[PDB]
């Protein structure tokens, strides 16, 4: 396939022997993604992301061959020869939306203007996936990466599938649709999850917080409906460009996305339209 074949020993070499120490401390580890660890490598004149993990390996190189879009992380290549399997991706220097919202490591808070762009970018990514009959199954802010220009790139396609039910229920609890928690498999569940993402974008809050009432961000939608609070009271304080009307428009998209009944939710195409209007 169109992907560059890598020697395991080159990948081992360019990652400082798969240095397990985190980046912030001088090592090469960038994260752990269930099916293995992700390392920074310096190959040629290029920083890359190497996942060091067989069945669910050849699935990815299948999906990734077909699924290339401006708002999806691109696979560059792979390693099959001896010791461990490796997947190599384009490196995203601004990390995840999760971390930028939490301003992890002292990064500056994001403007409302950039947040609108990232939201649109991510809706474009999902639309492509759905257009080509793929369900992501794990849409969340930690799986939205950001490149040099803060362009949104959807990653972690491990659980991606090319309405039926399953026994192996997967996804992240705080972002999962009611039906998806019942083993149902459907794009309508990606929308529910994107809805939680928009709530994170508006409020800068984590999807779950055990010391918080409510623990689940999605439960604020009911506090607003029961007008015991308003969206205004929830808006991230760490912005200076957030006009009330556009924020309200995004909250409306989130609200619709979070319809607990799967058929009443808008599809990704409508979500896309609504986010352009907002802008």
């Amino acid at each position: 396939t169109r992907f560059h074949s890598f020697s395991f020993y080159e990948l081992k070499n360019v990652t400082n022997n798969f240095d397990e120490r985190p980046i912030s401390v001088g090592g090469n580890k960038m994260g752990e993604g269930g099916f293995g660890v992700v390392y920074k490598g310096y190959v040629n004149n290029t920083t890359v992301a190497v996942k060091k993990l067989k069945q669910q390996f050849d699935q990815e190189i299948k999906v990734m061959a077909k699924c290339q879009h401006e708002n999806l992380v691109e696979l560059l290549g792979f390693s099959s020869d001896g010791d461990d399997l490796c997947l190599v991706y384009v490196y995203m220097p601004n990390g995840s939306l999760l971390d930028r919202l939490s301003c992890l490591d002292g990064t500056p808070p994001l403007s409302w203007h950039m947040r609108c762009k990232i939201a649109q970018g991510a809706a474009n990514g999902i639309n492509f996936l759905h257009e080509n009959h793929h369900i992501h199954r794990d849409i969340k802010s930690a799986n939205i990466l950001l490149d040099e220009a803060f362009t949104a790139k959807i990653s972690d396609f491990g659980l991606a599938r090319a309405t039926v039910m399953t026994s192996r229920i997967v996804g992240t609890t705080a972002y999962m649709a009611p039906e998806a928690l019942r083993g149902e498999i459907t794009p309508k569940s990606d929308i529910y999850s994107f809805g939680v993402v928009l709530l994170e974008i508006i409020t800068g809050l984590p999807a779950v917080d055990e010391h918080r009432e409510p623990q689940l961000l999605l439960d604020i939608k009911e506090e607003i409906e029961d007008e015991e609070k308003t969206i205004e009271d929830y808006i991230d304080k760490k912005m200076n460009d957030a006009d009330s009307t556009s924020v309200e428009a995004m909250y409306s998209v989130a609200s619709q996305c979070l319809h607990e009944k799967k058929n009443k939710r808008p599809d990704i195409k409508k979500v896309q339209q609504l986010l352009q209007e907002m802008t």
